[PDB]
């Protein structure tokens, strides 16, 4: 018998469209994501060029329209210039991401000034999201406070982070979080397999004990996110590796056979890829959208999978226990064992349905 | 300028239906709710005769059908000879309601050995929440660690209630728990105007420091709920005054100029009163539904609002800055300015719909 599930969401991919469209693009990273069970995605905005000011989004959103099969919402991006720009198109985003870490010059931010100016100017009512690892997920929530507003923390890889969150959280402050399948099923373990140009990725793996941390506070993760970030072999495996991993279509095989394990139930799966994704973002439902998966057919990872342009994948050679047979979207069949019959362009941006605007006070 | 809010849920309403139809029924209940702003409603068993089994089940699913303007969920109620006997009917049902204070001696549990077959046998991928009062809070949390599953705490009244539960959650517990607008709203220095008979609810009016705690703590409260409770006001001022206060035509004009005020956010509220109602329920999107409100309008609470059969309201007097202008529901025009336009019949019991079956493993 298969399981129904609802339209599943992740907010946190990387679909490379525009400029690095051998990595990826539209067509192929939704492909990918129909593939791995998610009708929904939400992409991030360090492409080239970077999705930081109005044209860029104009860009990107007829691109998304013609090549999208899922329907989707697109990330802008901070900058150390944009701060006070956003406010026409803030709305139709998916949200603002800040690259706190290690990025591109173009979003590189040099101070928290710079932080405190953007939590002031983005619309109060529509979410941020932050790469912050370690430290800075501390000095990130301190600007929030600072600012009076919610903070939502991507790719949380680590016992520090994730306990730091949890006091955050006894203490009524309004953060949440998301959490990576790399950082819950690869951890330093498996570095020596994966070599070091394949294992580059940003959060880096964890130890053990990170992982396991990651799992005994599952109560304190929000949602589930692939940070899917498609790079071809060749770059990885090349003389300046670039990180990131490809994920869409292992999240949900992987998650499942923790479900079948007893490791976290199917409600907790899906009050964290699907629920709280919604009630965070600000996400409209899916019309007649839902996802059929397999529960008993075994199945080993193979080298890759069979959409990402990413064509290799770090989970290669795990048995999983989980399968996506089919996926309805908007009334229509858009895959089936392997199949994906939407057309590119068949996806939507859905922050222009009237139920997908952000409510606010006039 | 008017705000669009999604259709939003109160999962805590007494509709009397069968068998008190002279305080409410299928028809006037979802006609208050509407009014208020509210286009799905859950409504507790405590009828007569109760929902207790599958022949009451099918009884009240059928007046609902016939009298119900707004969509539904049905609860089923635990008794002491009910437990291992719900299985085939649990799914269709909103949850399953535990009475473990005061209540009707068909619904009485006299033993904490009943709570726990009731968590034993009541499927465990189905809601259960409770009427747990002081101790009880904490006694059935024990009961629910017991049995390692979730329970959802209905009306927390009291400061000592919700910081146990906010324990709970520092400790990774899954318990949720709703809060009702009059223990937001109303306290010990009301009930010289109430007068006793008025006054009589359960949980009972609190402290001052009952009400402070409780906004104090507001990230710990995930819903919002009525307890609409109708009597009428002979009853209310007769010689045994039943508990309980009508409540879902004022809920959200109260939260709405708590909104104007800066105490909680218009996210807050939409948070509580429809995503988190959602997701601890599993309850399906509703199609083409929306509520329009303005904020702006002034007005004070008259003696009885429109449409609750109760005739009587605990909030007259109060100034509150919040309307409900508009109510669509799935595609049709439900209220306006105080005229409900959709007859008896129209709604819908959303456990029968594809996307209202609560995802369970094979
Ligand atoms: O875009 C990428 O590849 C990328 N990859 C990562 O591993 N971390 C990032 O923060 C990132 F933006
Ligand atoms: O049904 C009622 O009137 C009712 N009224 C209350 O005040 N508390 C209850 O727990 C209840 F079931
Ligand atoms: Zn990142
Ligand atoms: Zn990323
Ligand atoms: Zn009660
Ligand atoms: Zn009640």
């Amino acid at each position: 018998k298969l399981v129904r599930l609802p339209g599943l969401i992740d907010v946190h991919v990387h679909l490379r469209e525009p400029g690095g469209t051998h990595k990826e693009d539209f067509a192929s990273g939704t492909a990918a994501a129909l593939a791995g069970g998610i009708t929904m995605v939400c992409a991030m905005p360090n492409t080239r060029p970077p999705i930081i000011d109005a044209p860029a989004l104009a860009l990107a959103q007829k691109l998304a329209e013609a090549g999208a099969r899922c329907d989707f919402a697109l990330f802008l991006g901070a900058s150390s210039e944009n701060a006070g720009t956003l406010g026409t198109v803030a709305g139709s985003a998916a949200g603002l991401k800040l690259y706190l870490n290690e990025t591109f010059s173009e979003l590189r931010l040099d101070s928290v000034v710079q932080w405190m100016e953007h939590f002031e100017t983005w619309p109060s009512h529509l979410p941020i999201v932050a790469h912050a690892e370690q430290q800075t997920v501390a000095a990130v929530l301190m600007v929030a406070q600072l600012t009076q507003r919610s903070v939502h923390i991507c790719h949380v890889a680590r016992k520090e982070e994730i306990l730091l969150i949890k006091a955050a959280k006894a203490r009524g402050l309004p953060v949440t979080c998301e959490v990576a399948p790399h950082h819950l099923f690869l951890s330093h373990d498996d570095l020596e397999r994966l070599g070091p140009g394949k294992g580059e990725v940003r959060p880096e793996l964890g130890s053990r004990q990170d992982v396991e941390a990651l799992w005994e506070n599952m109560a304190v993760i929000d949602c589930f996110a692939s940070d899917h970030a498609p790079h071809t072999l060749e770059e990885k495996c090349g003389s300046r590796p670039p990180p990131g991993f490809p994920g869409l279509e292992t999240m949900l095989p992987l998650l499942l056979t923790a479900v079948s394990e007893g490791r976290l139930s199917l409600d907790d799966l899906l009050q964290r890829l699907h629920h709280n994704p919604r009630r965070i973002f600000h996400l409209p439902p899916q019309e007649d959208t839902y996802v059929e998966v397999d529960l008993e057919h075994e199945w080993t990872i193979p080298s890759h999978m069979p959409f990402s342009k990413a064509h290799w994948t770090p989970f290669e050679g795990q048995k999983v226990k989980g399968t996506v047979r089919r996926v309805v979207l908007q009334g229509e069949v858009a895959y089936i064992d392997g199949q994906v019959l939407v057309p590119p362009g068949y996806g939507q941006d859905v922050r222009k349905w009237p139920q997908g605007a952000v409510p606010q006070l006039p």
